[PDB]
Order: structure tokens, then C-alpha cells, then sequence
């Protein structure tokens, strides 16, 4: 091994993009160059708000042996991990707009495995990208949730402040409890959300969604996080309760904006969401 | 009543001095309507939906200097910098040929500021800013109690230790405490109790300093309103004034202050004004895109 001496100064072009929740620094590794041994450190430097740009991390768009593009995600502490969802709509947008892909439907290689992306192009620009969020899981042990009762699905009452609420439990890889409200503005979000989050019956806590169904293809959405798996859980819950239909694109109005979700008759929940450019430029750095 | 929407963009440069960072916009080359500035500052400073910064700094034409600095915080309020961004403005102005000389002035909301850039290889490495004279009266801090002759020094009992602070204003209030090791200064503990003590009605920034020799010190600060910061320029000046008052350092000597974020070179000149020299660094440059509905 070696104790390095000297210093090196480089730069690369980047794009900051925002999809749902996170925002990352996107680097095209087809055109840019960062030494492998520098990646973790560069990810940390560039994600810092004070001495970097400021992001939840850095995502490299790279050559792949198995897909047109490959995604590598580094967190803001420099650790490389599974994206599990985050950044995919932005990678899909970037891939298509910079012609690393030739169709609207294409694949992306991620740590977890190869993923399908389908972009919506409106005026030569990608507005939305559609991704597979998997099947919901509706069993107590899968939520996870204590107690018995899962047939046809999990629905339980809950007394809070002299009023009988009813929530529907769904896992989309993470636990969700979905309550239907008449008016989403007077949802007990600050008050019922937190006390239900940490209730005994949820060993691993739970995300709490209050939703108002507008019609058979539209709903307003607020979540008390333990959020696209929340919007999916909320849609799956409305279909389970007979408020909405299977295999139809339902549009969810969040505080952020709109997600378009369909629980396919095939089984998967497919989620369509926006990706936007914040800025593009050249980042300069020095490693000593 | 406004309606419709505009999608726009501008070129910017993110720069920092000791890890306090801003988005810099050259308003000789860029256009942003006045009624959008607060909203743009807020939008662009947001780490999630924006770029990420402590705010936005416009470099503008001036009637009275080569350049004017306007500073907006990340909540969109326009305010006085108390020294923030002046070195990056000086670097930017010189490198983008908005000035002809290494010595020039910058118009600010707090008054016109002299700047002197150190150029090394066509680039500005350090900028030296006039921070003005210290103010040493209780009324100038501002502060309660009586006695400022020759200056303000109070004892303070906290947690069975006796401390002593010297009170100084560089446009903002400072209480300077001397310690033997800044790594074990009661920064997070004595910092906030003195910050909010009733004798400081507008609060105070609490500096802890280790004198290493007569031209050199280590520095930490509990900032009023914030807490523990990497880099407080006015505070570093306050600290150097405080040590000269207390006979620990000399007037007119250039003193290196080792802050957490880097070094600052400060002299309390015999004329009265305090001169502060430090780094300024580009992080990135680019185009920011935005929409206002």
C-alpha cells in the first residue's frame, strides 16, 4: 500500500436534477473522468452545502455491459449503496435527452439489478419517467404488523379523540397505514400521524397517509413519514376498499406535485413521476 | 394582480470563504427583475429544490464604486453582510475585469468598503477587506451595565469556573473569552447561556480563543442565532481587538487566526480600522434554471 503525497486538481461537468424527494449531482461518466479511488471523496465534497454544491449525493451515469446505461449512487458521506428507487426518473431523463438511449422504453443497470424505465417526451424533453415499484404485500408479517387478520386485506379501526378512524395496512417494501379523509386539510396529520407511527402494533414503525378521494382516478395526499411508496400504498389501499379500480392510472396530488400510479392487473405497481434540471455547470476540486 | 409564469435562467458562480457560501450573480451580464430577487434567493439557496447556499449575492453596477454588492439571505431578506462575501466579490470583480487595479472599493448596504486582492498566477488567492474600527462602548455593543474604561471586561461565573469576557462591536456584538485550549472550550455549553444573557438584549456572539504566540491564535465561536460556525469574520476581528486591548497582542501587527474553516490574517491598524485578509474559492460555475408562477 501507499501513503500518498502531492495533490491533484480537476473538474467535471455536472447536472443537478430533482425528482421526488431527493436531489443528486449527476455526472456523465461517458464524458467525464474521476479516478475510482477518488469517487467516495468527491461524492462527499460535492454534496456539502458549505464547501461543495449541495446534494443528497452523487449519481454516475456510466457505460454498462448489460444495459445502455448504468447507475452508481454515492451518498453524501461517500458511501456507495443501493439507490432503491431514488434518482431513476432523473437518470432516465438525462439518458434519453443526451442520446445514450434510442427509445422511450429502455433499461438501466443498478446495484440491485437491471431496471426498466419508460419516459414521457413532450417537446423533445422528458417530463415523466415510469418505473416498476413491485407488488404490494398485504399480510401482517410482511407489513410488519402485530395481531391477526389479513383476509381479504388488513383494515383496522382506530379510536382517536372520540372518533373512529379506519386504516388499511400495505407494504411497498416499507410499511404504510392509509386513512381516508373527507377533507384533507383537516386531516389529523400532526396529531394522529405521530401516535400511530410508533404504536406497539408496528414493530418497525409506519408511514401514515391521509387521503381524500376526489373521483375514481384522482386523490389528494398527505403523509406523515415514518414519498412515492406512500402514494403507491395509498392507491393500492383505495383499490382494496373499492373506491378505485385496478389497472387504471390514478393521479395523486401531493404537496410536491403529481405522481401517476397504476396497480397493474399483472401484480406490479407502476409509478410515473417528474424529473427536473436545477442547474448544470462545471465543478472544480482539489484533493490533497 | 400578477398572472402567467416565467421560465428563466442565469449564469452563476458558487464561491465560499471559510465555508460560508453564496450563489454569485454578475448583474452587468445577467437580468433578474427586482420583484423576483427575494424569491430567487430563497429558491436557489434551497439544497433540495435549489442549488444550496447561505444565500445569493448580486454583483452590480454602482454610482459610487466600480461594483455594488447586494446580499440576500436564504429566506429572501436582503441585508447587511457583516463582512460575508466581500472577499469573493473582490476576487470575482478582479478576475472578471470589472476593476482595473488590485486596490478598489465595493459599495455595500453598510457603506463603501476598500478591497485589496493578492494575485498569484492571474488568480486572486486572498482578499484584504476594511472591516472598520471596533466600537467599545456598552451602548455600541449593545449591552447593559456600567463601565467601559479603557474597555469592557466582565467576570462571569458559570459551572463553578470563573471566566472573563471582553466586549466588542464590529457592527455586531461580540464577547471574547480567553482559554488555554479551544478544543475544550465550553463552546456548546457556556456559549448559549452568555449568548442570551439579559445583559445582551440583542444577544451576543461568544468567541473562545487560545493565544499561541503574539502573532497567532486559535479561534472558535458560538454564533448568536446559529450556534457553532466554521468561520465568523467579524468575530475573528473582535478577538484580535480583544487581545490587543488585554495587552496580549500588538496594534498594527498582522495576526493569523486559525479558525475551524481556515486562516484569516487580521491587523487592527494604528489609524483605527481593522483589516481582514483571507481566502476566496470557486466551487462551481454554471447556469441555474427556474420557474416563477
Amino acid at each position: 500500500g501507499l501513503v500518498p503525497r502531492g495533490s491533484h486538481m480537476s473538474q467535471f461537468s455536472f447536472t443537478k436534477m430533482h425528482g421526488l424527494g431527493n436531489s443528486y449531482i449527476y455526472v456523465n461518466m461517458f464524458e467525464e473522468q474521476i479516478p475510482e479511488e477518488d469517487l467516495a471523496l468527491v461524492a462527499e465534497k460535492v454534496s456539502n452545502i458549505n464547501t461543495g454544491i449541495g446534494a443528497d449525493g452523487m449519481i454516475l451515469i456510466c457505460p454498462s455491459d448489460v444495459a445502455p446505461v448504468k447507475m452508481r449512487m454515492f451518498n453524501n458521506d461517500g458511501s456507495e449503496g443501493k439507490s432503491c428507487g431514488n434518482g431513476l426518473r432523473c437518470v432516465a431523463k438525462y439518458a434519453y435527452e443526451h442520446k445514450l438511449v434510442e427509445d422511450t422504453v429502455f433499461t438501466i443497470e443498478t446495484l440491485a439489478g437491471i431496471v426498466t424505465a419508460e419516459v414521457t417526451v413532450e417537446e423533445g424533453k422528458v417530463t415523466l419517467a415510469k418505473i416498476d415499484m413491485g407488488a404490494p404485500r398485504l399480510t401482517r408479517a410482511e407489513i410488519p404488523m402485530l395481531g391477526e387478520g389479513e383476509t381479504p386485506f388488513i383494515r383496522e379501526n382506530f379510536l382517536y379523540n372520540n372518533h373512529r378512524y379506519a386504516f388499511t395496512a400495505v407494504s411497498m417494501g416499507n410499511p404504510h397505514a392509509v386513512i381516508f379523509v373527507d377533507d384533507v386539510e383537516q386531516a389529523p396529520l400532526t396529531t394522529l400521524g405521530p401516535v400511530l407511527e410508533t404504536h406497539e402494533m408496528f414493530p418497525e414503525r409506519v408511514n401514515v397517509e391521509f387521503i381524500e378521494i376526489l373521483n375514481e382516478e384522482e386523490m389528494n395526499f398527505r403523509v406523515w413519514e415514518r414519498c412515492g411508496t406512500g402514494a403507491c400504498a395509498a392507491v393500492v389501499a383505495s383499490i382494496l376498499n373499492g373506491k378505485m379500480e385496478r389497472g387504471k392510472e390514478i393521479t395523486v396530488h401531493l404537496a410536491g406535485g403529481d405522481l401517476m400510479i397504476a396497480w397493474t392487473e399483472e401484480g406490479n405497481v407502476l409509478m410515473k413521476g417528474p424529473a427536473e434540471v436545477i442547474c448544470r455547470g462545471v465543478y472544480e476540486y482539489k484533493i490533497e
